[PDB]
């Protein structure tokens, strides 16, 4: 039983002795159904799902028939177009959703994507049976996501947060975008026929997200991935809040330029704990949850606030296995062989006896949840932690996330705003040593 | 911002100088309120999600209202007692019912419980707004899980694999306490009003699972562990599968009894693999998923089976940090005081930038949540996550863990039946050194 340890990764292989000609041999995919009138945060819920199993490591993406419809008619005149009596329109839109599952077909096909995010109304059972035949032809999963609101406020409220802001209202104001959409709903109202799982739709997988998340009808969850969409779609919310992600103040290690270990604040790390103290003060947040590491330099940093915090084991910086307390001088010339790997693959290499970016983003996963679910959240971390977190908050790839800038005494701080993160960043006005490294 | 770090479990607190006179300061807790007719598998959903809240270290209680009224009322002679017409036995039942939430206040508001669940029919609007006003009096949160089913046949097998052996039916045979039990769900048909998340119970937590998982209606999931239930009930599945768990074969550091490391198969091991895929072979099941840790011993261990394997490296061997590879007698002389706080408290005990078992649960949940979606599974894994698994299927406390016997080249069969695991040893007959230590 002959096995060899794969250089990058770490993981035990059987010795593969190729025979004198090598030969290669070259679960399901599933296409995930946007289901509702427009104005239901479909294109929210699309973006969103992606942005998480991207992140988690579930090759997604979204085909929305809208973007395809952009390229086929040049410029959006009016709610017209959308007509069930637009003949020319209706052959438009339909050759638009065929082209999209054609590149639906060849993501999951032919490019190595696992999760295909239909982004579309598909409010007719005609248009959601030709989804079905086309998942049914090609061997994928179907799991439906409707989302239902009959709330008028609700509805504004998307048509003014990011309808009126939409490529098609380039060149109208406000209230001739708003009236424009409206309309644009009422063509929808008369074919749309809502999922039905008592009847109809019973041997459908689906999930009914009803009145913002307020409630859910889940029908015949098959899968592992299901599964998972289901607890993510519970834990999100759109209400609104901040998140603040910052690392410790500077520790004694930073200043040796030493990785990992268990090391305490310098006196330049006390200093930003109390300019962070003020400056959280200064943000005014009713309610303020503190999420620090179980190591000493993120809780002395939280100690500083007054507040009450809880220790995340999770929230621990990267192990370095061998290479810890090591300065990466140290590490060049012990383990030259382990330092080139690293600034080669840098998210999937894993120090010996240690982590890889990768396993970060398995042990982080309950911080997204639960970060998901909370409001006024303050997280003080470390910089490969911080670094795989703004990952999934900014939709960086895992090629990008171990070189993402995260300074030392500088607070990230994130708004939840459209289709995303607006991201503010404040310095605290304490000098540190700089712990970033770019790519050769 | 002077903090200490505490021996046992390792964490950084404030250093805590008590004045003179040293002061003491002496989230809510949640009423799981079971909901349905009798033989909707509602004891089955109380004592499954129990042994899962317990084991992820949610102090949880079931309290029964049968077993009070088996209590109050010695024996039991038919469904009479539960005639609606039986005025006496409907005052002794609501008695019971009582005298069950008396207990459940005193779980919670003193015996330091977090969830209670109420394991009754509690079939009425009238019974359930009794429990909501008890639970809004005493500050307790309230969440419903209603169990549907209209299937006969489902019903009749409940009634064959766990109502027949039942303590009220001793005297009976499997057809006369079969009918009995048909008369005594008819009593409770009447009264029947289930919840009606639309109308009237709009603004309850709830979940309704319907046709024994196949539906799910969630309303108003409040909060982290109520969306952590949802997500269990979802993943869970009363089909029937055999979990299979062994370690690694004996691998080198066992022969020099040293822990942790990633050292490979001693002879034997690698005779205890060839044993073990005999073993499986032998056991003739359609599919079966094998999981492995990312440590060597249990991959050598999988590759002698010729079946696909996947690896965890959740299911790793606890890390024992700067007492890795080294014997137990070397711990004892280099860090005595390590190796006392230890056999002290086992459980709760982190070796130094290393793991507890405490930590391991935690890394496990995930395992867990996977091997309750699957069907048929052989875990390859080592002593301590072994010992953790198997608490969780054999209902162990987080005390008598660290202590269960899981000896090397030795199976562990886990077959579900009636309220928890059937568990079968098979030794495969190869030699091996002895790892188990008991307490001090
Ligand atoms: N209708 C409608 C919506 C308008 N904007 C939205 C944004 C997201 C959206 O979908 C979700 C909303 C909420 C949740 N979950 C929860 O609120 C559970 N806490 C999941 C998905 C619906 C709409
Ligand atoms: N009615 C009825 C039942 C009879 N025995 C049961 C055992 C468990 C039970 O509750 C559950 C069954 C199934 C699931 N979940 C799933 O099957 C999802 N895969 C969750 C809870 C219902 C009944
Ligand atoms: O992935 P990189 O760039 O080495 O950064 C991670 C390192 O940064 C630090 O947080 C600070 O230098 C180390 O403890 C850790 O090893
Ligand atoms: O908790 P215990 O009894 O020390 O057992 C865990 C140990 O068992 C082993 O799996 C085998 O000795 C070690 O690798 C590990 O440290």
């Amino acid at each position: 039983l002959e096995l060899t340890q794969s250089r990058v990764q770490k993981i035990w292989v059987p010795v593969d002795h190729r025979p004198s000609l090598p030969r290669s041999c070259g679960n399901s995919p599933t296409v995930i159904v946007m289901v509702g009138l427009p104005a239901r945060g479909k294109t929210y819920i699309s973006k969103k799902l992606t942005r998480y199993l991207n992140w988690i490591g579930v090759p997604t993406k979204v085909f929305n028939v809208g973007e395809y419809r952009r390229e086929a008619v040049k410029q959006y005149s009016s709610y017209n177009f959308f007509r069930p009596d637009n003949e020319e329109a209706m052959k438009v839109r339909k050759q638009c959703a065929l082209a999209a599952l054609r590149d639906v077909k060849s993501y999951l096909a032919k490019e190595g994507g696992q999760i295909a995010v239909f982004d579309a109304t598909n409010t007719t059972r005609e248009r959601r049976h030709m989804i079905l035949h086309f998942a049914k032809e090609n061997d994928f999963k179907a799991f439906f996501i409707e989302s239902v609101c009959d709330d008028p406020t609700v509805v504004a409220s998307n048509i003014m947060e990011v309808k009126i802001s939409s490529p098609d209202y380039k060149d109208c104001n406000s209230a001739e975008a708003m009236d424009d959409f409206m309309k644009r709903i009422s063509c929808y109202e008369a074919s749309y026929q809502p999922l039905d799982p008592d009847k109809c739709d019973r041997d459908l997988s689906l999930i009914k997200v009803i009145d913002v998340g307020r409630r859910f009808l889940v029908n015949r969850v098959q899968d592992h991935i299901q599964s998972r969409i289901v607890y993510y779609l519970m834990n999100i919310h759109v209400q609104p809040r901040t998140i603040y992600l910052c690392r410790h103040g500077e520790n004694e290690h930073n200043l040796q330029g030493r990785i990992g270990g268990d090391s305490g604040l310098s006196s330049r790390g006390k200093k930003f704990a109390s300019a962070l103290s003020k400056f959280v003060e200064e943000q005014n947040l009713k309610d303020l949850r503190v999420w620090t590491s179980q190591l000493k330099s993120t809780i002395q940093t939280a100690e500083a606030l007054r507040l009450p915090y809880e220790q995340w084991k999770a929230l621990n910086e990267i192990d370095a296995g061998v290479c810890e307390e090591l300065t990466y001088e140290e590490i060049r010339d012990t383990y030259p062989e382990e330092y080139a790997l690293r600034e080669q693959d840098k998210y999937y290499y894993r120090y010996p006896t240690g982590e890889s970016y990768q396993d970060l983003v398995q042990r982080l996963e309950p911080v997204i949840m639960e970060l998901e679910r909370q409001e006024n959240v303050l997280v003080i971390c470390h910089q490969a932690v911080l670094r795989c977190l703004l990952a999934y908050f900014l939709d960086k790839s895992a090629e990008e996330m171990p070189y993402l800038k995260c300074p030392l005494h500088t607070v990230l701080k994130l708004t939840p705003v459209a289709y995303g993160c607006r991201v503010e960043s404040i310095y605290l006005n304490v000098e540190s040593v700089c712990t970033h490294r770019e790519r050769s």
